[PDB]
């Protein structure tokens, strides 16, 4: 529960016609932040999905995703919004598509 300082937020970049290759660059810098979650794939480029992590390694996952570096494209506009506080890491690191 919330008490614990452990962030499940919900991000949306917006691929408008797919592209974004945000793979990879998400899975192996969301590691080395200390986080955990996965990627949403769409039909349409929005690269969705969640991440989970300790409170100070979220803000740190926020100031990046913003921070667009690339393994092919620009990762077209993130933005952060489903911001709920739970406890525990509840998936095998930040991982692939689903």
């Amino acid at each position: 529960s919330t008490a614990r300082p452990l962030k499940s937020v919900d991000y949306e970049v917006f691929g408008r016609v797919q592209g974004v290759c945000f793979r990879m660059y998400a899975e192996d810098e969301a590691r080395k932040i200390g986080v955990v979650g996965w990627v949403k794939n769409t039909s349409k480029g929005t690269v969705t999905g969640q991440v989970q992590g300790p409170e100070e390694k979220v803000n740190s996952m926020k100031s990046w995703l913003s921070k667009v570096g690339s393994p092919s494209s620009r990762i077209d506009r993130t933005n952060f919004s489903n911001e709920k506080t739970i406890s525990k890491l509840e998936y095998s690191n930040f991982s692939v598509r689903y």
